[PDB]
């Protein structure tokens, strides 16, 4: 138990810390939608700070996922406000962001496989976040990690994350996840 306590409290305070961060700097979250007021980019500091946070946040989630699960069960506006978030931020935070989400989604014995009650708990959160997330957010998260992306293990990241998001759900949201994509198709020779 007394595991559980430590690891609740501490992620519980980190998202307050980066909520607050990200309030100082403009980045609202209402009641499921993050609004941006300036289209400035951020700057180092905040950045900085943002990174020991999520940094802080991905360490207890890998090393015991069970309770970042249950966080995060526990919390419905915390999966949706990363993926939101993970839109404004430049491409050097995006790995650990995508590295939460399929720790969350995915699950931890796959990624231990990649390497060379989860399952329930999965599904569960995979079902929450096709509740929140709407088309356009999906479409945006799509065409941003798995095309616009510089970078190759950010696209193989997200290929995993796509592929157990549409693994865990049911059979309306896999028609609709695969209209998605292929509306995206057309506009492949934008990025070679």
């Amino acid at each position: 138990k007394y595991r559980q306590l430590r690891d609740l409290h501490t992620l519980d305070s980190h998202v307050r810390g980066i909520k607050k961060l990200l309030e100082e700097q403009g980045i609202f979250l209402r009641a499921s939608v993050v609004t941006a007021s300036s289209g400035s980019a951020l700057q180092y500091d905040t950045l900085i700070s943002l990174m020991e946070h999520l940094k802080a946040c991905a360490e207890i989630a890998a090393q015991r996922t069970i309770n970042w699960q249950k966080f995060c069960i526990k919390d419905d506006s915390v999966l949706y406000f990363l993926l939101q978030v993970s839109f404004l931020v430049d491409e050097g935070v995006s790995p650990v962001l995508l590295q939460l989400l399929s720790c969350a989604l995915c699950g931890s014995k796959v990624l231990a496989a990649l390497a060379a009650q989860e399952d329930q708990l999965c599904t569960a959160l995979v079902n929450q976040l096709n509740k929140f997330a709407d088309k356009e957010t999906l479409i945006q998260f799509l065409r941003c990690f798995l095309l616009e992306s510089n970078s190759s293990s950010v696209r193989w990241q997200a290929h995993c994350l796509t592929l157990h998001i549409y693994r865990n759900s049911s059979k309306s949201q896999q028609e609709l996840l695969l209209d998605l994509m292929w509306s995206i198709w057309p506009e492949l020779p934008a990025y070679g």
